[PDB]
């Protein structure tokens, strides 16, 4: 069981990710959680250079899907034959919504190297928390944080779009209450698992 | 003016690289030197990655590409729009030959990653220094190096099978003397 929460930043995924993983732990699932990039000790590297250096937008590209590749190999697909929940915080449609929508990469070239960096492997179900820019800027604002928005127009745009085109996509209301957006998540969830 | 220098690990290419530098700076033309995976900041933290951690083979391709993709655009691009001779010590047939004939990565994909890293720059001649694993084990184990017989044998010839098929390859035979493999260099180089 593979879980991808995807959205741009200021959507609240990561902490209704974490909120899922200690509710499914709580259930007993065996669980983990990974973020992209990093989740691995390489991963986490490539993270503070994406995260620090000037980079142009093709190295970026790459390094993103280096740090998919170590965990891949190194944890998620080892996971999933263990039959553990895997929670993703970020996973392929990200880098189709930043890199490709947002920075102008070509989308199709961007899906081989998501097939390559994951072997092929798909999530389950993957939420969309799908939010306005202008809140999600509000929301960073509070944490001190900010991000361009114009570019995240773009992004929040190409999310949306992938949800409708991709397979397994369900669109979160993330603008609403910490507890309203998990319940709609616990929803959206189900079926896929109890 | 793009040089680039490949080969298998002891076939002389880091030597020759360096000796045609000094060569083309004495001549006066603008040289730049170049190594792969590294010559950049980045690059080189990728390098120590790459030559330090255990990493999966899929891993490891990303990141040589990454590290050519912060070379090209941050130094190669703008040294070639300067006229600078840019001289590199492995290339884009070192990936080829390293993850696709040795680690059996698909090379038509290993192509196209090359294609996106180096938005398509060239090089206008590809010296390979073309040498039996053999002799290349003997001269790393002077310098107290040892690496895989086997693995070298496929990427030899995954290299000799690239200066065949690809465009402006040269075959230096890099088992001579140094200044013999000089010569036959020059001698290519005069070419173009
Ligand atoms: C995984 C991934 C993240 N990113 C960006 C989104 C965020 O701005 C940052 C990850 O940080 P965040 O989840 O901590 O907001 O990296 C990409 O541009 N492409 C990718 O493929
Ligand atoms: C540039 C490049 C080098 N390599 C290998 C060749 C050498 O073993 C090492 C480069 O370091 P060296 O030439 O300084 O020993 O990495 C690849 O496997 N793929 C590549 O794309």
């Amino acid at each position: 069981m593979l879980i991808a929460f995807e959205g741009i930043d200021g959507s609240g995924k990561t902490t209704q990710a974490k909120k899922l993983y200690e509710y499914l732990k709580q259930k007993g699932y065996f669980v983990s959680l990974y973020r992209e990039p990093g989740g691995t000790k390489v991963g986490e590297v490539l993270r503070e250079i994406l995260l620090t250096e000037e980079l142009d937008e093709r190295t970026e590209l790459l390094l993103f899907e280096a740090s998919r590749s170590k965990l891949i190999e190194e944890k998620i697909i080892p996971d999933l034959k263990r039959d553990k929940v895997v929670i993703l915080d970020r996973f392929v449609l990200s880098t189709i919504a930043y890199q490709g929508y947002g920075k102008g990469l070509d989308v199709e070239f961007i899906k081989n190297l998501n097939e390559f960096a994951t072997r092929g492997v798909k999530p389950d179900i993957t939420l969309l928390l799908d939010i306005p820019v202008d809140i999600a800027l509000r929301r960073l604002k509070e944490k001190n944080r900010f991000e361009n928005k114009e570019f995240l127009e773009k992004v929040r745009k190409g999310f949306l779009e992938l949800a409708k085109e991709e397979e397994n996509v369900v669109v979160i209301d993330a603008s609403g209450e910490e507890e309203e957006v998990f319940k709609e998540i616990l929803r959206a969830l189900s079926g896929v698992l109890r």
